[PDB]
C-alpha cells in the first residue's frame, strides 16, 4: 500500500541500471517481509536511503560569466588567480556539449597562511554559479565512521559524511568544501587520510563504493574545494590528486584596500554604528603597519573592531554629531600603544654594514648585516642566532674574497691577522637561508676594506664560491618590504629578473632594480670609491 | 502515546526548518520498529539530545553598564583592560535594537602568569552580564571526541562536551569557559586542538556539526572565554581565531590592594574571626616581599591563611579584648623564617661590575653582571649557566 | 604491508617515468584526452619543445599526473582565450608560448657550462624524481691547511672528499701540484645550491677533478660530466643510478660522460637512441680521469 509510492519513487529518480534491479530486488524482498521487525528497518531505511540520495539530478552551467565574475568580485578583493580558475571552468562548460564533465577537472586545494580567505570562499564560489553548497569540517577527524560509512547491519548505521552530504544537498553537482584537509590524523586506526584516496582520485571516484550505499556512486561531477594551510602533513599520494593553489598572503596595498571596502564597513554595521564614525585611509596604513604582524585579515578585523567598540563606548558616555573622523594622530587613543616598529631604512653610507632583505610568510623584513674586523688570528665568529645554512654561506663569500684580495683593495694577508665577526641584528629571532650571500660579501668587503658601503641600496642574492650570483626565492615580498621602508635601489640576481612581473606596476616605477650575474659588479656598485677610515694597521 | 506527546515537544521547540523535517522524518522512522528492538533506543535517545539541546532561547541580557561595572568592581580589583572589553561589548549591543542584536560574541583568550585570577573571571563575568555559565575542563584533553562525540552508531553515543555544555545551560548564549586551552596535544591519540578550529571560527561558527547528531548546530551567539598561562604552545591557526588579552600580573602596590580589599577579609570571614584580628598595611609588604615570589596572589593568600589559622590557636587557647593588630615585627612569629630575601642594591663604584636588569613572568629582578680580567692568552669564558643567545 | 601478506606475492616495482617517456606519453595519451575533455575540439596544438618545457620546467615529479594538470591549464586558458577571440584553424603552441599560457616558470632548467674553468666539474646526482646536474667548485687560498666543506654536505661525502685529497697528497709530482700545499693552502669545497642537502660517495672523482684543478691552477673542462667513487690508491669504484644520471646529462646538452669501468653493465638499460648521442669513457684509475679532464697548461698563476 504505502510501499507502492516508494516503489513508484524508485523509477522516478535516477537511475543506473544495475542498482535499479538491485533496488527492486530488495523491495521485492522487503514487500514480503512483514511490517516492522529487526529486519524490516535495516532494509527499509536502506531504500529510504537509496531514494533520497540524488541520482542524475543536477544544476545548469551558467554560460554567462560576466555575471559569475561580477558576483565573485563583490565578495573578495584580490584572489585573481582563484577567480580565474572558476572562469576558465565555466568557459569550458560553455564550450562543451556531449562529453565528460569532470574527467580530470579541478579538484582544488587552497594553501596559504591562516588569516587569508579560504574557508570563506566555498560559499562564495557556490553563490558564483548557483550550486548548493555544503561544508565538511575535517580538522581532527581520525576514524572511518566517516566517509566510508558503517555496514548496514550494525545496531546503528549511517553512510559516510560524504554520502550524507549528497543527501543533505539536493543535487549531484554540489560544491563540497572539505575544510582543513591537512589535519588528517594518522593516529594508527585507519586514518581516513587513506579513505579520501578513493574520493579525491579524479579518475576512479565515479565508482566510489560506500559501505551503506554499497552500490557504486559517482562523485565525478562534484566540485571539491579543500582548504589547508600547509602541505608537509598531507600524505604524498592524497596531495597528488589535488591541484595545489597557493594563496601568498596580502601586501600592504591589498590589506589597505581590503579594509576600506570589505572589512571596515562590515565592522561598522555590526557595531551599531552606521556612519557616526569613519576612518581615514592613511590612518589604516598606521593600523596595518604598527598593530598587525600577520598575513591575512583575521587579525586586522579584530583591530577595526576595537576601534568600533571604542567608537561606540564613547557614544554612550557622550554623543556627538557628524562623522567623527579618525587620523593617525588619534589612532593610539583608541587601539593602544604601538605594538611594532616601522623599521626605517638606515641612509648614510656606513662602513661594515649592508642592507639585507629577508623573507617571511608574514611579509618581508629589512635586515642590516653588521661586520667587524679587528686585529687577531683569522677566527671567524658568526653570531646573531644564525642557522647552519647561512653560516656556510658566510664562509663562502669570505673564502671568495681571500682568493681575490688584490682586486677589491683588501689587506694582502688579512686571513692570518684579522679576527672577523659578523652580526645580524637582532639577536633573539633565529635566522636562516642562504639568500644573504651577496649582503655579507659586501659588508665583509666593506669591513676589511675601509670603503664604506652605501645603504641607500638594498641587495639580496645567493653567492657561489666562484663569484657567481645564484638565484633566490621570494622576490616580491622582499621588494614590497623594501619600498615600504623607503628604498629605491635594489641589487638582484639575473636569474630572478623573471619574477618581477608579480610586483604591482605602481611600485615597479619607483625601483631602480639592478640585475647582476657576478659579485664583482656588486662590490663595484656598493662600495664607495675611496676609503674613509684607517685600516687595522 | 509518548511519541505524539514527544511530537508536541518537537512541534514547539526551536526550530530550524529543514532540521525539523530532518528530525520528524526520524520520529516517523520510529512509528514502526516497535519499542523493543534495540535500534529504537538509538533513535529515541537521539531525539532526546535533539530536542533537549536548546534552540531559539537567548537569555535576556542586562543592559545598564554602570550597574554591571560595580558588579565587576565588587569581585576583582584592577584588570581595567579586561573589564572594558566587556563594557565595550554591552555598549555595542545596547546601541543595537530591532536588527542585529545578537550577531557574534567575541572569543577572548586571557593569557597571563599562573597566580593571577583568570579562571575567576568567567565565574564572575556570568553574574555581571547575567548569563548562564558552565566551564569546560580542557586541561589535558587528548582525544578528538570530547569536542564531537562518537557517531550515534557506536555503543556509547554521547555528544561532545561542547554540546553537553549547551544542554546543562538552558540558554543559547552562555559564557562558556575553556580552561587552559593550551594543554591540548597534536600527536597520536587524536588532536582535539584541531577540532576547535571548527568551533571558534567566528564567521563559520553557526554551522557546527557534532558527530553524534547529524544537524548543524548554531554557536554564533555564545561568549567563549579562554585562559592559557602562556601562548607559545597554541597552534598558530587557533591563536589567529581568538582575541589576545594580556593579563599582566600584579605589582606590590596592586598586590597590596588585593590583599587589603579582597584577599585578607575573605580569609578572616572564613576563619571564625569576624574582625577580632587584623593585619596592618605596613606589615602587608613583608608577606609580599619576604614570603611571596610568584606573580599574582594565589601564592599570597595562603600566607594569610596561616595568619588567620594561627589566630584561631592563639584565640582558642584564650580570647582577648577586641582585635590584635598584627604588625611588621610580628609576622616572623606567624610565618616563621623569611623564605625569600629582598634583593638589596649595591652602593659604590666598583671595578668590572655593573648593574643589570632582568625580567621574568615572576616579575622584575635585579642582576649584577660581574667581569674580571686576568693576565693570560686570548680566551673568553662565560659562566653562570648562561643560555646560548646571551653568549652571542 | 604485513609480512604474511608481503612474502606471498610477486613484488613488481614500477620505477617512475623518464623524461624521454613523458615527451611521448603526453603526446600520445594525456594531451589528446586533455584537449577533448577541455571541449576544444582541435582548435589547439602543442609541440615537442612546447611539451618539453612543461616536462622539465613546470614539473618535479616522476608521474604523469603532474604533467597532466598543466595540459589542463593549457587547455582551459586555451579556451578562455577562445571566447574572447576566435581564429582561423589552430594556433600551434610553441616553447616561447608556454609562459603566456602556463605563466611564470617554477623550476628553471640547468644549463651545462662552457669555457673550462678553474677548479670546477659538472658532477651528476639523482633524486627519486630524476637525475640533476651539480657543479662542484673549490678554492685554493694561502692558509694553514684547513679543509672547509660547505653546501650542506652529508657526512658520507665529506669523508669521500678527504679521500680524494689524501690521494693527491700521495702522488704530488705526478700532477702539477704544489709540493707542500697540505700545510700552506686551505682548500674549500662548495657545491651549490646552499639549501638543498646533499649526501652519497658517488661523486668521488669529480671532487678529485675539481680539487686537483684548483691546486694545479689548471682549468678543467666542463663539457665533460663525471661521476664515481674514488679510493685512496685511486681505484675508481662502481656507482648505482646511471640511467637517471646520464639521462639528466643528455638533456643538459652534455655529450661526453666519464664513467667507472665496472659500470659498463648499466649501459644496457639506457635507450639505444641516446647512447650514440653520448661519448662514454670508461675509466678504472683516477689517473685516467685527471689526464682526460685537465688542460695541459694552467692559466691562473700558482698560489704562492
Ligand atoms: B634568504 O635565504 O631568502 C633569507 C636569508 C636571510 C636574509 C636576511 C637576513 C637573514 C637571513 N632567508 C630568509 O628570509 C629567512 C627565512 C627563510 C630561510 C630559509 C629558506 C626560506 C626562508 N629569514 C629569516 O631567517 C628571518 C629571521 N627573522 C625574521 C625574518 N626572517
Ligand atoms: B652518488 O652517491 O650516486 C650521488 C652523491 C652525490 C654527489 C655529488 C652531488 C650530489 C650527489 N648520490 C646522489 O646523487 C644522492 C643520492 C645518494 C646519496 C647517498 C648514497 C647514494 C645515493 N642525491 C643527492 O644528494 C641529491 C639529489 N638531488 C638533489 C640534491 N642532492
Ligand atoms: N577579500 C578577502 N580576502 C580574505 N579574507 C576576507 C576577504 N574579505 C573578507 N575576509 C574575511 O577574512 C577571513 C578569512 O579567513 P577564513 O578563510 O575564513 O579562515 P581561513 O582562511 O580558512 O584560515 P584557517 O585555515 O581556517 S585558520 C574571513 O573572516 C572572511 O570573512
Ligand atoms: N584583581 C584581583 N583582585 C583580587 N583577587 C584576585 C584578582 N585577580 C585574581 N584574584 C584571585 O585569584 C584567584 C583565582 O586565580 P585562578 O584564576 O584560579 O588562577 P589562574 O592562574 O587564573 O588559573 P591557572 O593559571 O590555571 S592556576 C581567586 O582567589 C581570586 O580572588
Amino acid at each position: 500500500s504505502d510501499l507502492e509510492a516508494l516503489r513508484k519513487k524508485i523509477e522516478e529518480v535516477g537511475m543506473p541500471e544495475a542498482v535499479k534491479t538491485k533496488a527492486l530486488k530488495e523491495l521485492d524482498r522487503l514487500e514480503r517481509m512483514q511490517q516492522g521487525s529487526p529486519e524490516a528497518t535495516v532494509a527499509r531505511t536502506y531504500l529510504d536511503w537509496l531514494t533520497e540520495v540524488p541520482w542524475s539530478k543536477a544544476d545548469p552551467e551558467v554560460l554567462d560569466i560576466n555575471h559569475t565574475r561580477q558576483v565573485l568580485d563583490e565578495d573578495h578583493y584580490g584572489l585573481k588567480d582563484v577567480k580565474e580558475r572558476i572562469l576558465e571552468y565555466l568557459a569550458v562548460r560553455q564550450l562543451t556539449q556531449g562529453l565528460d564533465v569532470r574527467n580530470k577537472a579541478p579538484i582544488l586545494v587552497l594553501v596559504g597562511p591562516p588569516g587569508v580567505g579560504k574557508t570563506s570562499l566555498g560559499r562564495s564560489i557556490a553563490r558564483s554559479m548557483n550550486r548548493k553548497f555544503h561544508r565538511i569540517s575535517l580538522g581532527g577527524v581520525r576514524d572511518e565512521a566517516e566517509i566510508r560509512g558503517h555496514r548496514r547491519t550494525y545496531i546503528g548505521a549511517m553512510p559516510g559524511k560524504l554520502i550524507h552530504a549528497m543527501k543533505q544537498v539536493g543535487v549531484i553537482n554540489p560544491v563540497i568544501l572539505l575544510d582543513e584537509i591537512d589535519k588528517m590524523s594518522s593516529d594508527w586506526r585507519g586514518d581516513p587520510a587513506s579513505a579520501m584516496l578513493e574520493v579525491l582520485d579524479p579518475e576512479q571516484n565515479n565508482t566510489f563504493t560506500d559501505h551503506y550505499l554499497d552500490v557504486p556512486y559517482d562523485l565525478s561531477k562534484v566540485f571539491f574545494i579543500t582548504t589547508a594551510n600547509t602541505l608537509q602533513t598531507i600524505p604524498r599520494p592524497l596531495l597528488d590528486r589535488m591541484e595545489v593553489i597557493e594563496i601568498p598572503g596580502y601586501t600592504n596595498m591589498e590589506k589597505q584596500a581590503i579594509a576600506r571596502q570589505y572589512l571596515w564597513p562590515k565592522q561598522v554595521r555590526e557595531s551599531g554604528m552606521e556612519g557616526r564614525i569613519e576612518v581615514t585611509d592613511a590612518a589604516i596604513l598606521r593600523v596595518i603597519s604598527e598593530y598587525t604582524r600577520e598575513a591575512g585579515v583575521r587579525g586586522l578585523e579584530r583591530e577595526l573592531g576595537k576601534i568600533a567598540r571604542k567608537g561606540a563606548k564613547f557614544w554612550l558616555e557622550g554623543a556627538w554629531e557628524g562623522l567623527r573622523t579618525i587620523d593617525a594622530s588619534d589612532i593610539p587613543t583608541y587601539l593602544g600603544i604601538p605594538r611594532y616598529r616601522p623599521d626605517k631604512a638606515e641612509t648614510e653610507p656606513q662602513v661594515g654594514t649592508a642592507q639585507g632583505l629577508a623573507w617571511t610568510p608574514v611579509g618581508g623584513t629589512l635586515l642590516t648585516i653588521e661586520v667587524a674586523a679587528v686585529p687577531g688570528s683569522g677566527k671567524l665568529s658568526l653570531t646573531g642566532q644564525l642557522g647552519e645554512v647561512m653560516k656556510e654561506s658566510a664562509q663562502a663569500a669570505l673564502t671568495y674574497l681571500r682568493a681575490h684580495t688584490q682586486d677589491y683593495g683588501l689587506p694582502e694577508d688579512f686571513y692570518n691577522k684579522v679576527d672577523l665577526h659578523v652580526h645580524v641584528p637582532d639577536g633573539a629571532t633565529p635566522k636562516d637561508g642562504p639568500s644573504a650571500g651577496i649582503t655579507m660579501a659586501t659588508a665583509i668587503a666593506s669591513a676589511l676594506s675601509r670603503r664604506p658601503a652605501r645603504m641607500d641600496i638594498a641587495m639580496t642574492g645567493e653567492v657561489s664560491l666562484r663569484g657567481k650570483v645564484m638565484p633566490i626565492g621570494g622576490v616580491k615580498e622582499k621588494l614590497l618590504a623594501a619600498h615600504q621602508a623607503g628604498i629605491h635601489k635594489i641589487v638582484l640576481p639575473k636569474d630572478n629578473e623573471a619574477q618581477l612581473e608579480e610586483l604591482p606596476k605602481e611600485v615597479l616605477e619607483g625601483l631602480e632594480i639592478k640585475l647582476v650575474e657576478d659579485v664583482g659588479e656588486v662590490l663595484e656598485y656598493l662600495l664607495l670609491p675611496e676609503p674613509t677610515m684607517p685600516p687595522v694597521v
